[PDB]
């Protein structure tokens, strides 16, 4: 078979290209190539994809499409009685590092499983023990700090915890924490930290994120 | 290739429709339409998509599907023997604004690239300079604040930073920050803020999010 | 039509190249067994490859694959530069409602077992101590966790509020709510509120990032 090919030099929207293909061929399910720059395309860069429908009625078209771009981004969309919905772009991720680096291990570098330049955002996870126990537990779970990668020398994960069981004599206590990290190529470094108690705090996971 | 059509009126689950279809037709790769409200459908709204199996053996079915909603929501799923996995529903996003609005620019309105009513969640990104430098630098990177859009007049991005290098006698210092933002149609406003140094802090990105 | 097994001792990328070279097919479906070097995912998958031409020494193409657990990966090759595979996340809303921070020791149901997720987003909805420019609302704030087996997932933060005057700076407050999960349930375990206004947990979304 012959997938639908849509060029900018055709001077035809994506939507009219799909209509014309279905008029000409009667196909309801088929693949397609759309050159980057085609008006109404699921995306800006070139893409390929799959159009799915069951009735080739181009006056009231009902169908969906699933397209992938040159950077791997996934875009899905629909047409409902010949009205085209806004294409939906998915995010993606890759787990780059997991382990347990004490906040006290400043100036230490570890590897990422891919280069940080393949990501626009990142999630850095930290795992804490609060100054005091609250209902017998000082553990916090593992907390996400999400950043946009803006070229900073330091990505700063800084926050606070309340902990302790209130008595009439002693309210809960408050504490501040920080860990700063940096990225370079396929590596990351724990640059700085501040801890307000004697317990060990860790960086435990780094996840690369794309939101194309 | 015959399409599978599944209506609520059929009193048949999505999974049984699939089984029945492959038993009736012998076809192991086909497209489908599943009316909104069908039991065990990949999503609650109406969808269309592709089922792909290894063989027409419905007693040990091995296969995948992609289903896309009337609003372009994307779901993938699988079958292993008589065990259907839960549907994996994808999120989507759109960048609505990027720039660099100072926290001190309260009352100022800027444009979004899409109407906020098209999103259920939103990420607001802020970019800071802490009061003191830490290991040679006061930048924080660009920090995400994610909200569910609940109709509030103000979405509040408020946190703390630790900054400065500890000496033998002087600890790091702490600061608080706040920026509050609002959304209306295809616009946003920087409503209020609190900064505790003379350095400039910015709102830099707004990303609309759907988690259908 | 393309089947790749760990026993073939070839990478996903070389298997695609071989398939195109052998058959001249540029669009085809595939099965890749869990463990194949360079596969879009670590578990077994099935999907669709689409390429521009059969020039395998400068391949331009894309793929969409689905794993045995339903995970979805998409990717591309541009002039035989294979770009990092783009793994989608997934989610399920597990609970929505309005549970006061003061309702400690209370349990509610989730729509699915927490063991089916690796991450969770817990949403909290606040009223700050003071009104700021006429309003003490915060919106509904996400706290995302990796589910590490902790007995408490601690949502804790601060708010500045109040209108600055000559006399009276803005005020600061700390808050905390701790939650736990067991099977298809969650419990509001502990809290700290520094005013008399009602604070809520409002949403719990289960998240997978395979
Ligand atoms: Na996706």
């Amino acid at each position: 078979s012959f997938p639908l090919l849509v060029y900018t030099s055709d001077s035809k929207t994506f939507q009219q290209a799909i209509i014309d293909h279905i008029d000409r061929t009667g196909q309801t399910t088929f693949t397609f190539y759309v050159q980057g720059g085609v008006s109404g395309s699921p995306m800006s860069n070139s893409c390929r994809g799959l159009f799915m429908s069951d009735t080739p009625n181009t006056s009231s078209l009902h169908g969906v499409y699933n397209a992938i771009g040159t950077d791997g981004r996934n875009v899905t969309g629909s047409v409902v009685g010949s009205n085209w919905t806004s294409p939906k772009t998915s995010p993606s991720h890759k787990e780059l590092w997991t382990g347990a680096q004490s906040f006290l291990s400043t100036g230490t570098t570890k590897n990422l499983s891919d280069d940080i330049s393949n990501y626009s955002y990142v999630e850095v996870y930290t795992t804490h023990k609060t100054t005091e126990k609250t209902k017998g537990n000082d553990n916090t779970g593992t907390i996400c700090h999400k950043f946009y990668l803006d070229g900073s020398g330091t990505y700063v994960c800084s926050g606070t915890f309340v902990s302790g069981d209130r008595t009439d004599t002693k309210p809960p206590i408050t504490e501040f924490y920080r860990v700063g990290v940096s990225f370079k190529g396929s590596t990351w470094t724990l640059v700085d930290s501040a801890v307000q108690n004697s317990k060990t705090q860790y960086v435990t996971r780094i996840i690369g994120i794309n939101m194309p």
